[PDB]
């Protein structure tokens, strides 16, 4: 029964600021970017392949609709329009990568991962900086 759906509690932030700091996101941004994002709201759907996430902050909030292997836009992390598209790595595992709509940037993707234990790791990449996040449900 369990699956992505979820109003998700982070619980483990690592490499935030650095994956900003490669993006290009100056100091004082990324000071208000990190603060704010040590308490975020998630919340997921999913009926099949087919998804909803919401992540919401005092400062941002993006709220993405996909299908896994149907191209989408999005944003990069930093805020720039993307071209996204997500697979499946594995079974319980979706990995999107991103192409900038405009100009020239770090190469940019997310993954998302339920674990054995029930949780679930974010990770966001710039080049060869990647931030993970851990959660579980509320
Ligand atoms: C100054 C501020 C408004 N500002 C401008 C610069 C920039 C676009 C980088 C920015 C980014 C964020 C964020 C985030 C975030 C990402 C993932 C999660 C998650 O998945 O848990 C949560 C939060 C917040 C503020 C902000």
């Amino acid at each position: 029964m369990p699956n992505f759906s979820g109003n998700w509690k982070i619980i483990r932030s690592e490499n935030f600021e650095e994956l900003l700091k490669v993006l290009g996101v100056n100091v004082m941004l990324r000071k208000i970017a990190v603060a704010a994002a040590s308490k975020p709201a998630v919340e997921i759907k999913q009926e099949g392949d087919t998804f909803y996430i919401k992540t919401s902050t005092t400062v941002r909030t993006t709220e993405i609709n996909f299908k896994v292997g149907e191209e989408f836009e999005e944003q990069t992390v930093d805020g720039r329009p993307c071209k996204s598209l997500v697979k499946w790595e594995s079974e319980n595992k979706m990995v999107c990568e991103q192409k900038l709509l405009k100009g020239e940037g770090p190469k940019t993707s997310w993954t998302r991962e339920l674990t054995n234990d029930g949780e679930l790791i974010l990770t966001m990449t710039a080049d060869d900086v990647v931030c993970t996040r851990v959660y579980v449900r509320e």
